[PDB]
């Protein structure tokens, strides 16, 4: 039960956005700026005392990205909510000392030091950390570390399972998507199938759904490995196969996964929220 | 896990509908024709073996509406899915013998023979039938009987909690909504609050959410009764107060609750699905 709130009346006969698709054919929202009232969403999630886990791998030289990643997450990611960052690294002492807002904590998880890094992210999330995540957070968001937050990323993304439109392909036809196309791979998608091309750098959902997705991707990747085949874009190829067959309940627009150096700032993007570091 | 399916690729940069709002500010879809691919939704719900309960009251002279209500439900309501109709009447022998498709059954529940009819629908759904519904169906849809189905009403409506835009008010400002305006009533909504005006004739959701909603509306109605006040539109006024404070997870367009005699067939309605009997 939400408290009284005063905000602009939604207007049934006035679309919020007319330039973009805001709902998928299986009735999941596609989250763009203008489509949500964050005050309502914040109330709904706070009333449940929601905790959001953020997983990020920073192995070898990639530890250098953590300072900007974490400082910008503090400014823009789930502010006002409980957050638990899980940083997986082979160099725990290289993790920067970043000051965190109240209600936010960071755990460093030490791992060994691409195909094999790829398999290990799915393996780590689905197998090794399974019990810890179920006990500690409500939702999990799994992201690349070579990124920074430049604008709000909040509870508008939360749902049982979400994927994010890859910023290279949101305007493409399915035939141009770089899905795995060899039928010998568990990630195979035929040319006449496919809704969207989802980016491997930002996906998430409830803990139970994220564990299901990463367990499935890991099992598929191990089958391919035993069959001597490696999918074209590795874990991203398996993520796409999974989300084709298990539709996500929210799709995030490329506001949530962008690269301004390669793609600029198109009129359709009203906010660049989470962006590649050039 | 859905099977392979071949259907038109959704296009991110081509909205499905540009004339109407297709998502609420709390990211619930607003279900209009063109927004959903029923083949995908049918697959998702069948794979869960979904059972849909349909409740309808037909007391006194209103038993005369059951023949057309039920015959048209057989042609258009959840066809292909398991359905259990629950018909509440003071005249069980007046219930028409309507032939049902496979997987569909009808139970007649005998009750006693407006304020008090109104209270009794909420009471009946929340209290008397509580255990039976939890054991027998996954979702419950509660409708008026003076209605007929004229076109598809399917699993695109199913979600934890839905309400339907009342067809008289979908283009109105919140100040014109006929919410209960006296602060002495539990259904009171101030002039600056309100998202939509939902119709009392078609609402539903998972069994647990529908039981929560009808239990809350019944409790509120009893408080008003003890305080000597009756809300302006009875159970509909309390439904509106509930859905203002507990946002629905899907909103149905007025395609799902229409009256062609009073309102015609506007260009914005591509299908008239469930309609008043003139
Ligand atoms: O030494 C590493 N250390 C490390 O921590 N990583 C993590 O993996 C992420 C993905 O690598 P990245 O260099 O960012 O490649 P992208 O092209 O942006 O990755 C996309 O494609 C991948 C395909 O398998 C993934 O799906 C990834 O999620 C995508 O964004 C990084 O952000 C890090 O979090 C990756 C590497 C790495 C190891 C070998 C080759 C290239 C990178
Ligand atoms: O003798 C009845 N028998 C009966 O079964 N009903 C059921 O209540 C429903 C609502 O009554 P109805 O005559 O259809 O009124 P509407 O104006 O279309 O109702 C709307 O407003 C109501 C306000 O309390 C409800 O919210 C209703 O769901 C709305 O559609 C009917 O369709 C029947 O299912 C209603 C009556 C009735 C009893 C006294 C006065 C008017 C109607
Ligand atoms: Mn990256
Ligand atoms: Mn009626």
């Amino acid at each position: 039960s939400l408290p009284r709130m005063v905000y602009p009346q939604p207007k049934v006969l006035t679309p919020c956005r007319k330039d973009v698709l805001v709902v998928t054919p299986w009735l999941a929202p596609i989250v763009w700026e203008g489509t949500f009232n964050i005050d309502i969403l914040n109330e709904q999630f706070r009333l449940q005392n929601t905790t959001i886990g953020l997983t990020v791998f920073a192995i070898k030289k990639y530890v250098a990205f953590l300072k900007l990643f974490l400082e910008t997450a503090e400014k823009h990611f789930m502010v006002g909510h409980r957050v638990h960052y899980y940083v997986f690294t082979d160099q725990p002492a290289a993790v920067p000392r970043v000051t965190l807002g109240t209600g936010r904590q960071l755990s460093v998880l030490e791992v060994r030091a691409w195909q094999d890094v790829s398999m290990r992210r799915m393996e780590m999330i689905s197998d090794f950390c399974e019990r810890r995540f179920l006990s500690e957070v409500d939702y999990l968001v799994c992201v690349d570390v070579d990124m920074e937050f430049r604008d709000h990323v909040g509870v508008e993304i939360l749902t049982p399972l979400f994927g994010t439109l890859h910023p290279g392909f949101y305007g493409s036809s399915r035939e141009a998507f770089t899905y795995e196309r060899r039928p010998q791979s568990q990630a195979y998608i035929p040319k006449d199938e496919g809704d969207f091309y989802y980016g491997g750098a930002f996906f998430g959902g409830s803990v139970q759904e994220v564990q299901r997705l990463t367990r499935a991707c890991h099992q598929a990747m191990m089958v391919d490995q035993a069959n001597g085949i490696e999918a074209v874009w590795h874990d991203e190829s398996h993520l796409n196969k999974y989300l084709l067959r298990h539709k996500p309940t929210k799709v995030l627009s490329p506001e949530y996964l962008w690269d301004q150096q390669l793609l600029g700032w198109p009129a359709v993007l009203r906010k660049l929220r989470f962006t590649a570091v050039p």
